[PDB]
Formats: C-alpha cells, sequence, structure tokens
C-alpha cells in the first residue's frame, strides 16, 4: 500500500498531466510503440504508424493518448479516495483499539441483521448477499493494511 | 468482487440506515455487545454497562454508534465509486481487447518515464516510487477482474 503522502504525490501529478493531456497522452503512446512494437498491433488504427514522426502527427493517436490518461485519471483519484476512508480506520483499530478481524466479522454479522430486522421489505435475498459480500471486501481491505501495520488476527 | 448491480442494492439500503442512524447504530452495537461480550471488552470506555438498559440509556454508546455507521457509510460510497470506474475497463481489456498484464505494465513503465521526462525536477525518487506502486496496485486490480471473467492476463 501507499501512505497517505504517497497517495496524495499520486494525485498532485496528476495535476499536471491534466494540465497537459494531450501531450501526456501522446508521449505515453509513443514511448510504448517505440519501447515495444508488440502492443502496436492491438490497435488497428495505429499499427500502420512505423516512426515517431507520423505517430506525433497522428490526430487519432492523440486522441486515443487523452482517453487513457483521462480513464487512468479517474481510477487513480476514486481509489485514492477510497484508500483515504480505509486507511484512518485501518491505522487506529490495528494500533490502538487492537481489533481483531474476527470481530469485525461479528460486527458486519450484526448489521446484516439489524437490516434484515428493520427492512424486510427492502433488504430481501439478493440484497443481504450483496452486502455480505460488500462486508466481506471491507473486512480483507482492512486486513491487509492490518498486515503491513503489523498486525495479524 | 460485486457487481454495479449489487453495489447499487448495497448503497439503497445505506440510504434507509441514513435516515435513522442514531437508532441503527445503538442496535448495531447492543446486538454486538449482547452476542459477542468480548468485544464490549475493547471497548475500555464502556466498561459501565452492564444490562440492555444501561447500554439503551447510554449517551455515548449512542453517539458512537452514529459515528460508526457514518463511517462505515464513507467506506462503501468510495470502495462501489472506485469499483465503478475500473470493472468497465477491466471488461473490455479482458475481453474485447485481450491485453495482457504485461502489456499493462509496459504502459506503466512508459507513464512513468513520461512523468520523469517532462516534471524531471518535480517527479523525484518518492514521487516516482509513489507513482510506481499506484500502478502496480491498478495492475493487480485489473488482474483480479480478469480472472473474473475466467481471462488469463
Ligand atoms: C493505463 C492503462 C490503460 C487504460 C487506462 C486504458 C484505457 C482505455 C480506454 C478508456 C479505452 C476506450 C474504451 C474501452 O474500450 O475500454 C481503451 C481502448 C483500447 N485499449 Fe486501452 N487502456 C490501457 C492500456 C491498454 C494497453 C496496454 C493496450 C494494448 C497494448 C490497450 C488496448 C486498447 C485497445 C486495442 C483499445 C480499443 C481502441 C480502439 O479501437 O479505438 N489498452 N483503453
Ligand atoms: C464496521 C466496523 C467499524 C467501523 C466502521 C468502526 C469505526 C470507528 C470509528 C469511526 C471510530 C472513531 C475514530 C477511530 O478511532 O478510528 C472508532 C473507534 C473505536 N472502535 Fe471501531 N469501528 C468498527 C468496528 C469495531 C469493532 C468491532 C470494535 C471492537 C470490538 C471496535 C472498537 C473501537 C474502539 C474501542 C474505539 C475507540 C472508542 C473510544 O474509546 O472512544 N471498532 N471505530
Amino acid at each position: 500500500g501507499l501512505s497517505d503522502g504517497e497517495w496524495q504525490q499520486v494525485l498532485n501529478v496528476w495535476g499536471k498531466v491534466e494540465a497537459d493531456i494531450a501531450g501526456h497522452g501522446q508521449e505515453v503512446l509513443i514511448r510504448l510503440f517505440t519501447g515495444h512494437p508488440e502492443t502496436l498491433e492491438k490497435f488497428d488504427k495505429f499499427k500502420h504508424l512505423k516512426t515517431e514522426a507520423e505517430m506525433k502527427a497522428s490526430e487519432d493517436l492523440k486522441k486515443h493518448g487523452t482517453v487513457v490518461l483521462t480513464a487512468l485519471g479517474g481510477i487513480l483519484k476514486k481509489k485514492a479516495a477510497a484508500e483515504a476512508e480505509l486507511k484512518p480506520l485501518a491505522q487506529s483499530h490495528a494500533t490502538k483499539h487492537k481489533i481483531p478481524i474476527k470481530y469485525l466479522e461479528f460486527i458486519s454479522d450484526a448489521i446484516i441483521h439489524v437490516l434484515h430486522s428493520k427492512h424486510p421489505g427492502d433488504f430481501g435475498a439478493d440484497a443481504q448477499g450483496a452486502m455480505t459480500k460488500a462486508l466481506e471486501l471491507f473486512r480483507n481491505d482492512i486486513a491487509a493494511k492490518y498486515k503491513e501495520l503489523g498486525f495479524q488476527g
């Protein structure tokens, strides 16, 4: 995992990418296609390009580079936000409170029960299965962070 | 993980929790502490709480329930958002474009390369390391989705 400052670093440098996304996207695809020409075969629009000069002149390749870095930007920003919610919890519950994963399971079961009890009409089998999985993913994500922090169980 | 359908069911029920969060939080903690007294032992600040009546009368247990469910809501909402960005990309790159993980490694290195070339003074070792790690997590996250989809990346 990344630390808090490392995630902010990622976001800061993506700010610079977005300030000139056309140029960044061009240079990234050109670096890819020249360093690793076998990757060009995947692109039915680009594979005919042979030289870096041709790649720089391609309007299609510039557009795609922007598509790619836009999508990656969103992925990174939303991953960082998710980790910003999870990390503080993992940190306190591993280091100060010392809460085993099993106990997170117990509270998960309690949540599921209270939901089913209070909202039987809106928390049928499909919903209940979805929440079960969501809380399991949450526990697995916390467990991994625990391990990094030197807290096992 | 979950589908977008399953994340929607999760987020929909969570709106009903938010509607009446204090009661939900109280009932979750009481269910937990009553089923699992060992969990109550972890709350040195709730050691005065011996019976259901006392738990129900506690200012601070009610406030804590709300803190817990508000934090979990944020974790779930931001996790769902992160997944909703990553899943479509994994899906197309697995099923349609058939992009090996190795090629995702190549573009990752290209990104790092271009960032260093364009921001030589700003993108030093520590920032490069942060970005290296974030792209590795991105690739691992894709890989996990590839497997769900039956694609060998
Ligand atoms: C950072 C990594 C990547 C991101 C964020 C990214 C993103 C995207 C996006 C947003 C699209 C358009 C929508 C879609 O089909 O999903 C796309 C299309 C595509 N991607 Fe990727 N991609 C990445 C890596 C790769 C790599 C390494 C390859 C091949 C070596 C590749 C091959 C393709 C192909 C062939 C298309 C369809 C292009 C077209 O016909 O217009 N992608 N990519
Ligand atoms: C869904 C699971 C959980 C969430 C979202 C959660 C959230 C929180 C939050 C937001 C705080 C306040 C800030 C902090 O210290 O990190 C907190 C404190 C705390 N939590 Fe949790 N928690 C969860 C599960 C548990 C479980 C299962 C236990 C114990 C068995 C536990 C024990 C504690 C303790 C002891 C504190 C400190 C209370 C104090 O003395 O003020 N947590 N938790």
